[PDB]
């Protein structure tokens, strides 16, 4: 499963994980559409989602 | 503190640094110029320089604490 | 010390010269165990190394 | 070379070999005569090999 | 110079060091951290890497020049 | 015989000793005592001596 839409999973809606990270919903729409979240977000997710999703599954490019 | 310079100065020289990356050398040196090196090479550059820089140091923007 | 181990020393670990390779840390045990290291990866230890460990001085058979 | 011989390279002599495992370097000389190592030593072997000469190497009877 | 990360990097890591000379990686670790190798594992030490560190530079108080 | 009680011997007195080596007597009593002359202290005392005693007497274990 993509790591976006399991952060989307745990949040329930794209404007509360937009709302959650201070971002657009453009700019969550645009990460899933690029296949990258933000490296400076990783970890941001990772709190917001309380851990269902990690940095490495993230990005594990950089992680 | 400039992490960059010290990785350079681990491995001795920009060629150096940039042959254990692959990297050409003006990518270290544009890294240097912009004071930022991809998120995605910090981990090699934590592992060529034997820790001598970590990731936080690199991108504190990146990297936990 | 021999070539292998000064190359080594001069990247600090075997995780960092492998790294620096890109090698798995296994193939410089394996190096090791040989007595020499392969003569295509010659080149690059030599720039990694920052000239410190020279190809003739890691295989004096294929250079010189 | 054999899987001994290579652990003597890595070692980088067959006193540090005989140090590196505790035995006397009379050991070590009595299994290459042999033509290999006790079973029991294998797993030692390994260890201090870092990994480089592994325990199926060794006795590929015992361990495959 | 660090003569306990040669021996280290002699055999390759602490885990092959602490193998070849019968401790557990904790005791390397702290004798690292402390700057000091036990007077008793020194020889063993000069041994077990071939001659690469000697006593004199793990423990120059107690050995001679 | 123990090697501190020849080291003695050649110094002539346990303050004589201690003097030679800069320390205190209640030191040269722990070491006989504990059964061990510190490493640090062997080449000194092989020195003090004369070579009466040598390192590898003191110290088997460390020379
Ligand atoms: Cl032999
Ligand atoms: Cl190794």
């Amino acid at each position: 499963m993509n790591a976006i839409d399991i952060a989307i999973n745990k949040l329930g809606s794209v404007s509360a994980l937009a709302a959650s990270l201070g971002v657009r919903q453009s700019a969550i729409s645009n990460w899933r559409a690029r296949g990258r979240v933000p490296a400076e977000r990783c970890i941001d997710i990772e709190r917001v989602t309380n851990g269902a999703v990690i940095c490495r599954e993230l990005r594990p490019d950089v992680f």
